[PDB]
């Protein structure tokens, strides 16, 4: 082992940074977050240091390095651009047995600053001893995506339930299984973060009361339009914790590859399935005590029938939550170079589905961006009706097929060509009508296929 | 943060353990592996301390605590079962400004020892500060199952190449590019694990020979409406690797906590072409620039304007969509934007227009839609009067969602004839939702009522 990681308590302890530029500022922000009683000594200071000083958050000492500034110090950081100054700092700290980091020279000093993932009280630190700072960064990024934002509040609450857990679960078998359900419960972590103190006491009692086996709940998760990079952090966290994942055709294979190895999968796409059967599967699986994730393409509440699936659960007393996703309109817009709004082009964006019938005079009005979902089959009618109701024949149009995916295809033109531009694509595809479509020739950045 | 993690270099540095039982034995093994010059001071010692002392690996001082043994020390560990003695050690260490761990009292004294995942030279340390040892152990086990066992060989080889990388690549941008390729090459990792030096050298020589794009870039990133969990995975990647992040007031503090600590931050919460110049400015200097925008970049965010300069200015760019306020406020208020036959259209509408343009109220008042007004608080009374005048039913439900998706989220709701009054109960940022779907909140609301 090259270095020993320790987690220092710095609250109100004297620490010293030498240097007053951007590098020193980053280290100072870190030590302030840890509560250090901070002095910064430098020949000159960038303005953020005087802001902090005037706010009484640290002390500044302007001038050359004064090794007596270390006399009461617990940690030192040499953060200047001057190798000679940094070695003077490093030597003075060493003679005083003060752990010291030289920012530009990790093996020149007595401690290295790792990458940090802060979920205080829970903390994770990554370092390769200076051999691989980019790898430490790549691991830090992975860990930030995996650890829920409010995990620390759960951790603090856990330590307060320590003794109570021991007495109702004598066997360490059952006991750890409880903690496994506890650090995973969404209503608890939410009630804590939102300071909803009666839900915390409620969910606490429900966690103890219901059988240890049971963790029945349904999370509706928006998978986004296809690119697995467009899943939300929380959506990834939820699919990693699921006992069973219920999904359909519009959830991309790339998203499904992120689903936990041990999760049961239930495919409800597809000859066709009624929504009521899907509703009952969610009900049936949650009633067995499973943590259920219902993965839906795009956003669950935009033409996804997410509401219908949750009203079945509200009847049965099954807890649920919703993780929004990137709807097809947002994803296709970003990846085709067609902003849904721009300057004065559109006062409104309309997301419309292709029962009555569409209000064609309403759809034809000026200063809109129209986005048709499930409209390929009525495309020929859309062209004829918009033309008949006064939309200018030179209005730009675009179709985006498999938006955000590696096989995305975008075709475009004006409105008088829409009907047979639509033959050149298949589902899933969006139709975008409006002046913003012309911006594609300037803003297109994604590969076209 | 509760603690500051640091990785200490203990080679040939004096450390002191007080105590000589099983706890002290565990901690002594750690400090010996780190190369410490170790003294152990205890009334009695378990047999392993004899094995170590006979091999010359540490010094035993058999007897009560001698605080002068701290005089040359860099770290102290109090590992007895006597709380009076442990406190004497911690008091003596504190007077000398020596970081001290009291093993059975994490809240006392000045450092705690984390759980370690070892991929030397790569190491990952985990701790909950003694608050939840079970969570630390659970988290430690998943990190083990995520870090390949050969990652240490990859990091070892990187350290051996660092001097060559600094010599051959003039700029930090080029060196970073090299490492980003180096650390994801699966064949190189396999060749290192197999000690196949022929294959290692072949891949390495090709990596050194590749052109590296000196281009700075601009990425527009949708931060989402506030909950940091609603950042996209790709959006997190961008802000964790950015050189400079340009952000504004509608990006939440929690999202800014995910920006790389070494990134510079530029706040622009300021006219629009002022922002445009900053982006082009910083990208022309070869930096990875992220424009981090509330919600989605291309929905009432002026993202189009921010990009239209860079096309002929020769600067590459890309766009990462985000959760727009309508989608986030919908999910977190229990108000789906569509449902059954309630809405044929969702309309995202701006509430503030050009100094001469006005909304098409006849168009907005039509049935079977969900209206969502962005930046419309100041016009709420006008929205009520106009929607009523163009035929919307007086009892149409409405809701205002303030700071949607954040822990401070507030929702007020009523009917259209109350919209003006309801809007005075909230402040920016808030969304106005108008439509029959608002009545689903009583059944679908899961997040809070504040
Ligand atoms: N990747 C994609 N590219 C283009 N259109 C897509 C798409 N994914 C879904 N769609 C559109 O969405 C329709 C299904 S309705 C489901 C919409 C989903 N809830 C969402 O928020 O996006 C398809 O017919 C198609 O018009
Ligand atoms: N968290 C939030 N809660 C409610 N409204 C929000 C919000 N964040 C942004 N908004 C709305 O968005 C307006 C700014 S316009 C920026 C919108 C952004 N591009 C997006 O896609 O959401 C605000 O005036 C407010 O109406
Ligand atoms: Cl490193
Ligand atoms: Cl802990």
């Amino acid at each position: 082992m090259d270095h020993l990681p320790i987690f220092c308590q710095l609250r109100d302890r004297d620490c010293l940074i030498v240097g007053g530029g951007d590098v020193a500022e980053r280290k100072a922000r870190l030590l302030l977050e840890a509560g250090a009683r901070l002095t910064v000594n430098a020949l000159t200071f960038i303005p953020q240091f005087t802001v902090w000083a005037n706010e009484g958050m640290l002390t500044l000492v302007e001038g050359p390095f004064d090794e007596t500034l270390l006399d009461s110090c617990w940690l030192a950081i040499a953060a200047t651009d001057d190798d000679t100054v940094n070695q003077r700092v490093s030597d003075a700290a060493e003679s005083r047995r003060i752990f010291c980091n030289v920012v530009d020279a990790p093996k020149a000093a007595s401690f290295i600053m790792p990458s940090i993932i802060d979920r205080s009280p829970l903390m994770v630190a990554v370092s390769a001893g200076g051999t691989s700072p980019v790898l430490a960064r790549l691991l830090r990024e992975k860990l930030e995506s995996l650890l829920p934002q409010h995990l620390g509040q759960v951790a603090r609450y856990a330590g307060q339930l320590r003794a109570r857990v021991k007495k109702q679960f004598a066997t360490m078998g059952e006991r750890r299984r409880f903690w496994e359900k506890f650090f995973v419960n969404d209503r608890l972590a939410q009630s804590l973060a939102n300071a909803d103190e009666k839900a915390v006491n409620a969910t606490t009692e429900r966690l103890f009361s219901e059988p240890l086996d049971h963790r029945g709940e349904v999370v509706l998760v928006g998978a986004g339009p296809g690119d697995a990079g467009l899943l939300t952090l929380k959506g990834l966290q939820q699919i990693q914790q699921a006992d069973i994942v219920v999904y359909d055709r519009l959830v991309s294979d790339d998203i499904m590859n992120l689903v936990a190895r041990d999760a049961d999968r239930v495919f409800v796409g597809k000859h066709c399935v009624p929504q009521e059967e899907i509703n009952q599967i969610l009900l049936r699986e949650a009633q067995k005590g499973k943590r259920v994730v219902r993965l839906k393409g795009g956003d669950p509440f935009i033409f996804g029938r997410g509401g219908e699936e949750l009203e079945t659960l509200c009847h049965a007393g099954i807890p649920f939550s919703v993780v929004p996703g990137i709807t097809a309109a947002s994803g296709c817009s970003a990846y085709s170079g067609i902003p849904l709004t721009h300057r004065d082009y559109a006062q409104s964006v309309r997301l419309v589905t292709g029962g009555g019938e569409l209000d064609w005079e309403n759809l034809a009005a000026e200063k809109q961006t129209l986005v048709f979902y499930m409209g390929l089959n009525q495309a020929a009618t859309i062209q004829e009706k918009l033309i008949a109701f006064g939309m200018q024949a030179d209005m730009p149009v675009a179709l985006v097929e498999n938006g955000t995916s590696v096989k995305q295809r975008v075709v475009h033109g004006v409105l008088t060509q829409l009907g047979e531009l639509a033959q050149q694509v298949e589902s899933p595809a969006l139709i975008i009508v409006g002046r913003v479509v012309a911006l594609r020739d300037k803003l297109n950045w994604f590969s076209n296929h």
